[PDB]
């Protein structure tokens, strides 16, 4: 008869699906599938707790997830015949590579005779609209993208939750060596080192996400402490698609009305379409050259003062505390992701927004690439008409005067007092003794002189936009 497969990627849930919605109905079999291809260990685990809550969703509903490893155009032709397919959903990827593997794909699925089901569900809106209501180009301002918003049709409802009601008749043949076959893996069945690893301050999937956003929308109803990661923080299930997008918007409007809303109300959700409708018609969106909305300028190339700043070694605790809670954890604050990008582009280091990016790609969890990478862009002051530097102490004193963050995540530093926690280096030769901690021994000193560097750096800048004019 009729038989479905539903190829997850993003979008790893079952609410708010109109894709695997779409798919199931008129089917007779439906198998949902997980496909496995510069990725950190917390991606990969974050990614494999969501499978794994994936599988258990669909083991409620006696089915289970099927994860393959292999490239999408090898794996597909197989599963094609040995399943008998005739029917592939998918949600659509606006972004340019997923976009660029989706034809291909959509491609062999018609010369095998499969149609190929696509719904819109990673993003609040149909980007293209965004881009035709604009004329053709995607806005490279937040308020021109605002406005183009409030023209846009009211928002219709979330997809039904794959139940049993809509399974219907449905059903997904089961074997009993499936977990040996097409179970999820862990992370050191895929060769990951996971001796240091702690649990996980990020545990994925749909089940952690739709609980943090009910104890969230509870709770609703920078400082020193909003540094660390918070257990209503939902943006790593947005990136994973883990939540909807349109189930947030639905639910903050709710809200909203128990206790006519603005925009900012949902400048969580807006922000994240903006960088996405920015980066899907251009291909070029992750790179400076030939990219044309991005500025040409003459970074630096130092592999050591890059890996410094990548490692947590730069000798600036704040910066250095930072990276090290993004490495541990895979999320830090927004405000201290303009702190560290500035230190490395266009404050300090004069290293290329290109090489953070790859780095924040590795290690940040809701850094998706369309975000990533014209996040970087903008606080370079590459693109979106953007132009301006953070001090690498002052930032962090004034946000934690006491230094409990700097004490958290570089315990080297702990026996520094406040006075010095921010700028060690500082310290004399007798508290660094009784803090166990040499400077330039036990911790490093500072990689650069920030006021002679941002000195010069911003006379480079002014520059570049002197010759733009
Ligand atoms: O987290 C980031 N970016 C955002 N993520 C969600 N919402 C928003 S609003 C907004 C930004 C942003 C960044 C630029 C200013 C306005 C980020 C920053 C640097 C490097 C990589 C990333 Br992935």
């Amino acid at each position: 008869g009729v038989n479905a497969v539903h190829w997850f990627r993003k979008g790893l849930r079952l609410h708010d699906n109109p894709a695997l919605k779409e798919c199931i109905q008129g089917a007779d079999t439906i198998r949902c599938v997980y496909i496995l291809d510069n990725v950190g260990i917390n991606r990969w685990r974050f990614l494999l707790q969501c499978l794994e809550d994936l599988d258990a969703n669909l083991r409620k509903l006696n089915s289970r997830l099927f994860v393959i490893r292999g490239q999408p155009a090898d794996v597909f032709p197989r599963l094609f015949k040995e399943w008998n397919i005739t029917k592939l959903s998918i949600e659509y990827d606006s972004e340019p590579f997923g976009k660029e593997r989706d034809a291909a794909i959509k491609k062999l699925a018609t010369e095998a005779g499969v149609e190929v089901i696509v719904r819109i569900s990673h993003t609040l809106y149909d980007l293209d609209k965004i881009i035709e209501l604009n004329g053709g180009q995607p806005p490279l301002t937040y308020k021109r993208f605002q406005t183009l918003v409030s023209k846009m049709e009211p928002l219709e409802m979330p997809a039904d939750t794959i139940t049993s009601d809509v399974i219907g008749k449905c059903m997904t043949p089961l074997s009993d060596d499936h977990d040996e076959k097409y179970g999820v893996p862990s992370l050191e069945e895929l060769g990951f080192d996971t001796d240091g690893l702690s649990s996980a301050v990020w545990p994925g999937g749909e089940t952690e996400a739709l609980t943090r956003l009910e104890r969230h929308l509870e709770r609703k109803a920078m400082n020193a402490n909003s540094l660390l990661a918070s257990p209503t923080g939902l943006s790593p299930y947005l990136r994973f698609g883990c939540l909807s997008c349109r189930l947030f918007y639905f639910k903050l409007t709710d809200l909203y009305k128990k206790v006519s809303p603005p925009l900012s109300l949902y400048g969580q959700l807006l922000w994240r379409e903006f960088f996405y409708t920015a980066a899907t018609n251009n291909p070029r969106f992750d790179k400076m050259e030939g990219n044309p909305i991005c500025v040409q300028i003459p970074w630096d190339k130092n592999p050591e003062a890059l890996a410094k700043w990548a490692e947590g070694r730069t000798g600036f605790p704040w910066i250095d505390a930072i990276m090290t809670q993004l490495r541990q954890e895979g999320w830090i604050h927004h405000l201290a992701r303009h702190a560290v990008a500035c230190f490395l582009t266009r404050g300090d280091l004069w290293i290329s927004w290109e090489e953070g990016m790859k780095v924040f790609e590795e290690l940040l969890l809701d850094a998706d690439w369309s975000i990533n990478a014209g996040s970087w862009m903008w606080l370079s002051c590459s693109s979106f008409f953007q132009q301006f530097c953070y001090c690498p102490v002052g930032f962090g004193r004034r946000t934690d005067p006491n230094g409990d963050y700097i004490r958290r995540y570089l315990p080297v530093l702990r026996g520094f007092p406040a006075k010095y926690i921010y700028d060690p280096w500082n310290a004399p030769e007798g508290i660094q003794k009784v803090a166990k901690c040499l400077i330039g021994v036990n911790y490093p000193k500072p990689m650069v002189n920030h006021a002679e560097a941002s000195r010069l750096n911003i006379e480079r800048m002014k520059q570049i936009y002197q010759q733009l004019s």
